[PDB]
């Protein structure tokens, strides 16, 4: 594994699955990412698919989500379809897809999750439907008190006054979102060990994460979440469990500038989190050596995790290149990532 440098499928063609993440099934390895064009920031094709058994060399599997050519589709070509992810439901033996959609023409205003559903690893998927999240539905972590505080937009307008900023911790936004649903762009899934799935997403104008349980097809979310870190801007997120403890790694808010990561932990995904000092650590650290967070990969055959991130080029998206390194942890058991420029699994 060769961070960094230009990567190449079987047939000797570029790899192209960018914001991306992987599961095993039936003895391969499936990459899905983002169909990055050579200019532009608009999804052309949709959602690639790679596979693999060794991690090493990587089939193309073609476009497993594809845009669709019916005018004003929530997934027309043109719209943004970024970080999707890929999970296996053991009850109904589906695969759901979940990624981050904008729609054509509208920016990153829409701030959408959307869910696809497949009976193969490789698609084709079928796109379900697009929306922002749980409308009507408050926080389990907002109390009573909070609930009932109102917040006049005239009076808040300004960004960044103390008001404004203890308005976005109490929930100013989430109010202001709660009759469409709360905003969803970068995002991730995890399935955990009692089967249950949760979407966990950067809310309220990027400013908060939130954690959604989902129902028990994958497809719809139960309106169970919490919300952590409240203008924090984490970003990216990418999660994995250990031993009990669940730990998350995120980006900082800088558009594909890289930044400094930070290291998230709970011991129950529902819980109160906390922050830790950036896992990243050696030359390069502070700018999480020049990537952005996708995805953690466990590899539990053998006790261990490893970091998957994109290392963004915004001047031409295709040239953007891969950052993968295995997860290490401290004599305290607290996870951290060294860069290596080749290793072996
Ligand atoms: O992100 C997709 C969304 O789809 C909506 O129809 C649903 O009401 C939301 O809770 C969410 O599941
Ligand atoms: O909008 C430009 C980019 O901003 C990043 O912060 C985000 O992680 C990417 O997925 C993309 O949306
Ligand atoms: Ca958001």
């Amino acid at each position: 594994i060769a961070s960094g440098k230009v990567w190449r499928d079987t047939d000797g063609n570029v790899i192209n699955a960018h914001g991306g993440g992987i599961l095993f099934h039936e003895g391969k390895y499936y990459w899905f990412g983002e169909h990055r064009p050579a200019s532009g920031f608009v999804t052309e094709k949709g959602i690639n698919c790679y596979s693999s058994t060794d991690l090493y060399n990587w089939k193309s599997e073609g476009i497993a989500l594809a845009v669709s050519e019916e005018e004003g589709h929530d997934i027309e070509k043109g719209c943004i379809m970024e970080r999707p992810k890929v999970i296996y439901n053991a009850k109904t033996g589906k695969f759901v897809m979940w990624l981050h959609l904008e729609l054509k023409g509208q920016g990153y205003g829409p701030a959408r999750a959307a869910v696809a559903v497949s009976d193969s690893p490789a698609g084709p998927y079928r796109f379900i439907r697009s929306g922002r999240v749980n409308p009507g539905a408050y926080p389990l972590n907002m109390t009573r008190k909070e609930r009932k505080m109102k917040w006049n937009p005239e009076e808040y307008k300004e960004w960044w006054t103390p008001k404004w900023y203890e308005a976005i911790a109490k929930g100013m936004f989430v109010k202001r979102d709660l009759k469409d649903g709360q905003m969803s762009r970068d995002m991730t899934l995890f399935v955990d060990d009692d089967g249950k799935a949760y979407h966990i997403y950067s809310s309220e104008d990027n400013l908060t994460l939130q954690i959604a349980e989902l129902a028990d097809d994958y497809l719809s979310h139960t309106g169970k979440y919490i919300r952590i870190f409240p203008g924090g801007h984490n970003e990216a997120p990418a999660i994995f469990k250990k031993e009990g403890t669940y730990w998350m790694i995120t980006s900082g808010c800088t558009g594909w500038d890289p930044n400094k990561a930070r290291l998230l932990t709970a011991d129950s995904m529902l819980g109160e989190w906390k922050q830790l000092p950036n896992p990243c650590v050696g030359e390069d650290a502070d700018k999480t050596f020049g990537g952005q967070s996708t995805y953690i990969l466990p590899l539990p055959e053998k006790g261990q995790f490893f970091f998957m991130a994109d290392m963004w080029r915004p001047k031409s998206l295709a040239d953007s290149r891969y950052i993968w390194l295995p997860v290490q942890f401290d004599d305290k058991g607290v996870p951290f990532i060294k860069w290596m420029d080749r290793w072996n699994f």
